[PDB]
């Protein structure tokens, strides 16, 4: 097995700070806050009053009204992001190569809004009324299913569901498909539309969400006063592509994907393991996969949920893996701006990590005002920073004990 090299040739995203990847990243560098008073639901009806919503997203740029009604919102986001990514990549999928192009897009909770709506119909009007398209619309693999059909991609069509790590695992899994020679390109990432009444009820019952109603201070990763995550929505998709294939067609290359690590806490269903034990192993595995020593990493895009346990445990895991180098590298949580997008977070964040390499500029952790005595590394608080960044990692340490890290490196043939 001669491992193939794999590069990123296309990006696409819809996020609370932009309806395309470039606008999202331009806003990230500017420290734009995507958290605001909730509008998707009536904030009077919930203990949580804020959320990070897509602003003015227009699904009709992608789908006719008839088609869109047959898809949950999370699938709208997957479709729009995949479309922008495929277009961005310039990759042409036709009869000659369709078998070699696959799809690996995850969602953490899938079509929650559809289940709510359809269940209420069931209760009120009975079983006959339930839509023929209920099951497909709700299941988390409908992102992959619809994207495969839309672009004619006939290679592996799969979906990984790992909560917060959903998109990070999905991209790594797609990376491994190409690495072992089983595809030449993969449309991959994650998509989530979790701003629904049941989703909020659940995370609130679990005490996972900050109840701070001030959009200006609620989400503050690594801050001494952080008290829980802020829910967000969106999707991030990349086109992964075998290196020779990309070069042959003259593809633009964002970076090489070089490492994938994934481990389990085996600790608790919602609480992360003390000291970031599992997270540490995931990062170490990812850099080992890339054949890099820890000192090679320049930037970590942190899971950065803004929970008391996560941000501290993640800091501890970083110290564990990077030792003397932990204080030398730079870290940021862009969740400080996008909120926690759940399953889609790894996709959005991989894109930010990639564009950090392109622009040699690191997006800030915003709202970092009160230094935590335990979280004492360099979080690039408040303002963007110019830095020579050649190697980046992106962390997702999700509920369910799912740990995943990806490593990207500046392209050098």
């Amino acid at each position: 097995m001669d491992k193939r090299r794999v590069v990123v040739t296309g990006i696409g995203a819809v996020t609370p700070i932009g309806n395309d990847a470039e606008t999202s990243w331009e806003n990230a560098k500017k420290g734009v806050n995507g958290v605001a008073k909730m509008t998707r639901l009536n904030p009077d009806d919930f203990p949580v009053k804020i959320a990070a919503e897509l602003k003015d997203f227009d699904v009709e740029k992608y789908l006719e009204k008839k088609e869109a009604r047959k898809m949950d919102r999370f699938t709208h986001y997957a479709i729009a992001s995949a479309e922008m990514a495929v277009q961005d990549s310039g990759l042409v999928i036709d009869d000659s190569n369709a078998n070699r192009v696959g799809v690996w897009i995850g969602s953490g909770i899938g079509g929650m809004e559809t289940f709510e709506t359809q269940y209420e119909i069931f209760l009120n009007r009975g079983h006959r009324r339930v839509s023929p398209f209920f099951v497909p619309m709700m299941i988390p693999d409908m992102g992959s299913g619809q994207v495969s059909i839309r672009f004619g991609a006939k290679g592996i069509n799969s979906t990984t569901v790992t909560a917060c790590a959903t998109a990070t695992n999905s991209i790594g899994d797609a990376f491994k498909v190409i690495e072992r020679g089983d595809a030449d390109a993969m449309i991959t990432g994650g998509a989530e539309a979790p701003i629904t009444k049941m989703s909020l009820a659940g995370f609130t019952a679990n005490k996972a969400l900050s109840l701070n109603p001030d959009p200006e201070t609620a989400c503050r990763p690594f801050d001494k006063d952080r008290d829980g995550f802020i829910i967000g929505e969106g999707a991030g998709i990349v086109i992964l592509e075998e290196y020779e294939h990309a070069k042959a067609r003259g593809a633009k290359i964002y970076a090489e994907i070089v490492g994938y690590g994934a481990t389990g806490d085996a600790y608790h269903i919602t609480a992360p393991a003390p000291n970031g034990e599992g997270a540490a192993r995931a990062m170490k595995m990812a850099i080992d996969d890339a054949g890099l020593t820890p000192d090679k990493v320049d930037y970590i895009n942190a899971h950065g949920t803004s929970t008391p346990y996560n941000d501290e445990y993640e800091t501890q895991a970083i110290k564990t893996v990077f030792g003397e180098h932990a204080k030398k590298l730079a870290i940021s949580s862009t969740k400080s701006m996008t909120g926690h997008t759940l399953g889609a977070s790894g996709g959005i964040e991989a894109i930010f990590a990639l564009l950090t390499i392109r622009d040699n500029i690191i997006a800030p952790t915003i709202h970092l005002k009160n230094q935590d005595e335990v979280c004492d590394l360099d979080y690039v608080p408040n303002e963007a920073r110019e830095a020579n960044v050649n190697v980046v990692i992106s962390n997702s340490f999700g509920f369910g004990g799912h740990n995943a890290t990806l490593v990207f490196k500046r392209i050098e043939d």
